[PDB]
Formats: C-alpha cells, sequence, structure tokens
C-alpha cells in the first residue's frame, strides 16, 4: 500500500553535503575511489571567502565537500553582504558539526517543485527550522529543517548550473573518471529511538512506510510518493551477544547522525572491479566477504536470475544478494569512510519491477542477515 501523502512535491534526491575539516583533501580521495568527477566549486578563485566547496559528479549522483575558512577573511561581512555560496552556512556550526562527529554528512538534499512552499509546509507540520528559504540570484531556493541529529533535509527548487556562485570545473582539472555509479538510492540514518524519530519526519514530510518482506536493529523506511526518495531509519537492539553495530555508531558519531548512502550502480560487477583495484592505493575498502557457502547457497535463492558465471562473480568481488517478492537486490559495504566507525558506504545494483524501474525494487538486503548467519555454517564443512 502507497497512500501518496507527501504534503509538497518531490522529486528526486539532489546532493548529499558533506562537512570536512579540509574540502580538498577529501574530495580528492572519494573522487579517485569512487570515480567521480569534479564538476564545479566555490572557493577564494571564484570570490567566496567564507567557505571552500567542491562538487563531484557519477551520473546523477552528486557529492558536495564544504570546509571553513579563517573566519577572518571575511569578518567584514554581514549575511546581506556576505560572499558564501551557501547561505545556510555558518564557521562556528560546521567547525561544532565537525569536532563533534568528524567527517559526516550534514546535509540531505532533495529537489523540490517550490523548496519555500516545501519549508513553509514541512516547519507548519512539525519540522525544526534549520535555514530559512533563500532566493539565490533570482533562480534557486533553498531552505534546510532538521532531520535527526545535526543531518539537515536540504530543500532545492529551480525557476528553470548547480547553484549561483558555484563555477564549472576546467576541464584541464576535471579529469572523467567513472566506474559506474549513476545514482543516490537510498541515505540511511541512525537514531537512539525510532518510534520517534519515524513520527517526526513523517510527520512534517507526508512520506509513507515503504514496506519490507540477531539483526543489532530496528528499522523502518519512509518514501516519497513515487518511492523514488527513500529515507531509512534505525535504531540499535540492545542487551544482545554481540553489540549492535548501531550502538557503536551513535557512541562514536556523539549521536544520531546518517549511517550510510547507498549508491545506485548501472553495473555493479564494474563498479567493483575499478573500486577494488583502488582500495589500497587511497580508495575504499570493503568489507570482508562472505563464506564459499554463501555463494554455494545462491544458487537455490537466486538461480533464477543469476547465471552460474554471474554467481562467481558475485564470489570474486564479494557481493552480497538479497530478493524479496517482486525483485532482486545486489549489494555491498564498504569499511567506514573516515576515522570513525560511523558512515560507510553501499553500492547496489536492483534487478526487476520494470514499469522505468520502481524504487525500492528487491529491498534493503534485510534477508542477508539470516543468510550470512547460515552460510557461516563453514564451520562445519572446515
Ligand atoms: C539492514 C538495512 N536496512 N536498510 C533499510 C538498509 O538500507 C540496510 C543495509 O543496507 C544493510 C543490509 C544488510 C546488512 C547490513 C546493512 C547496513 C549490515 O551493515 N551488515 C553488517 C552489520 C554489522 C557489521 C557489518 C555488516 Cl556488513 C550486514 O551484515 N547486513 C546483512
Ligand atoms: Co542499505
Amino acid at each position: 500500500k502507497n497512500p501518496k501523502s507527501d504534503k509538497f512535491k518531490v522529486k528526486r534526491f539532489h546532493h548529499i553535503e558533506f562537512w570536512c575539516g579540509d574540502a580538498t583533501n577529501v574530495a580528492r580521495r572519494f573522487s579517485w575511489g569512487l570515480g567521480m568527477r569534479f564538476s564545479a566549486k566555490s572557493d577564494l578563485s571564484t570570490g567566496n571567502m567564507v567557505h571552500a566547496s567542491y562538487l563531484l559528479t557519477s551520473g546523477d549522483l552528486r557529492f558536495l565537500f564544504t570546509a571553513p575558512y579563517s573566519p577572518s577573511l571575511s569578518a567584514g561581512e554581514i549575511k546581506p553582504t556576505t560572499t558564501a555560496s551557501i547561505p545556510s552556512f555558518d564557521h562556528g556550526s560546521c567547525r561544532s558539526f565537525f569536532s563533534s562527529h568528524g567527517l559526516g554528512v550534514r546535509a540531505v538534499a532533495i529537489e523540490v517543485e517550490d523548496a519555500e512552499s516545501a519549508f513553509s509546509i514541512s516547519v507548519a507540520n512539525g519540522a525544526i527550522p534549520s535555514s530559512p528559504p533563500i532566493v539565490l540570484n533570482e533562480a534557486v531556493t533553498i531552505a534546510e529543517v532538521k532531520l535527526y541529529g545535526d543531518v539537515v533535509l536540504r530543500y532545492v527548487s529551480y525557476k528553470a548550473e548547480f547553484l549561483p556562485g558555484f563555477e564549472r570545473v576546467e576541464d584541464a582539472s576535471s579529469f572523467p573518471l567513472d566506474y559506474g555509479i549513476r545514482r543516490l538510492d537510498h541515505a540511511v540514518g541512525n537514531v537512539p529511538e525510532l518510534g520517534p524519530a519515524l513520527t517526526y519526519v513523517a510527520g512534517f514530510t507526508g512520506f509513507h512506510q515503504f514496506a519490507e518482506f540477531e539483526s543489532g536493529l530496528n528499522s523502518a523506511v519512509l518514501a516519497s510518493n513515487d518511492e523514488m526518495v527513500l529515507l531509512p531509519i534505525n535504531e540499535p537492539v540492545h542487551g544482545t551477544k554481540r553489540k549492535s553495530q548501531i550502538q557503536t555508531y551513535l557512541e562514536h558519531n556523539e549521536g544520531a547522525g546518517l549511517q550510510h548512502l547507498a549508491l545506485m550502480s548501472e553495473d555493479i560487477f564494474r563498479t567493483l572491479r575499478e573500486m577494488r583495484k583502488r582500495s589500497s592505493i587511497g580508495g575504499f575498502d570493503f568489507m570482508p566477504s562472505p563464506p564459499p557457502t554463501y555463494y554455494q547457497n545462491l544458487k537455490k535463492r537466486v538461480g533464477d536470475v543469476l547465471s552460474d558465471d554471474q554467481i562467481k562473480e558475485c564470489e570474486e568481488l564479494g557481493i552480497l544478494v538479497d530478493r524479496d517478492d517482486q525483485g532482486t537486490l545486489l549489494q555491498i559495504f564498504t569499511k567506514p569512510l573516515g576515522d570513525r566507525p560511523t558512515i560507510f558506504i553501499e553500492i547496489i545494483q536492483r534487478v526487476g519491477c520494470m514499469m522505468y524501474q520502481s524504487g525500492g525494487c528487491g529491498g534493503f538486503g534485510k534477508g542477508n542477515f539470516s543468510e550470512l548467519f547460515k552460510s557461516i555454517e563453514e564451520y562445519e564443512k572446515t
């Protein structure tokens, strides 16, 4: 069931913004590790005396990396005279966020029909305002409300290239890397209490529960009307034998925050080959691969969707496979992206649910908890 109860018109995920201490080094690392191109910048060379912001793109996926300059460069400015290209930016907030949480996501941005209306309706329905609607060069409107922890949901709407004040990056500086990633599939938050978090967000968006179908978590998925914007939220399950990874996140992050970004690939085999080649030369590492029993068990589970050769490719790359009643999911998880055991990335590709492909096809892999535990029966084979 999908009641289509969105309180304003939502289009698609627009960008993810990381708050950094040094945006240059994080952006260059992510660019090489994920195969994303430098597409736009706003920094000292563009007249921005407030913050350095670099935009990476792969298909429709947009990652923004922002860090503050010395406040002294902009001390004479006031908000009416600011050179910042993102008017919600604040030196104090950014430095406080990064000191508290380390490297992580500050903003989940969605494109909407009218960011001013989305903001107004959201706040009228319980959203905690974070930054009021601001019109940039009479062309783009941006507004922000609290999502969870110190993460904001950012609304962007365009009258008719990223944001005014950003310049396209010199082609000499923009190497056309591409490992197959094409869009953001979902963005997952960790909170101490799931119920109040879900009630808050669903309350002010009108997003509905997206249906699914030891683990250390309880979770639920909020979805937009066409189920293309997917915002899962997890809470820890305490008292278990193996400590919940959600609780570990909360401790090392100093509370709620964004846990993982799921990036859709148009060719997950190629994406993982390219990312794995670069793991030890500046890119990203992946979680340990499941035992060979897991891939032996794939035949009975998904042998009608993946050939034996395609199954052997999953084993070579350490890919996980799950299936619901509608479609099939291929997924894999990186190790944490920075120093702390907090945020990580999921790479995903979905098979089925052709209508275009409907959102959430195959679910989110919750079936792989049982399949991993059972398949670690490889102890018996030994
Ligand atoms: C769950 C879930 N719900 N929703 C809405 C999602 O989007 C997800 C995830 O994508 C998802 C799915 C399966 C997972 C893990 C995650 C994050 C995971 O983190 N670990 C895990 C747990 C602890 C340590 C290491 C790992 Cl890989 C696992 O084993 N499995 C099997
Ligand atoms: Co996921």
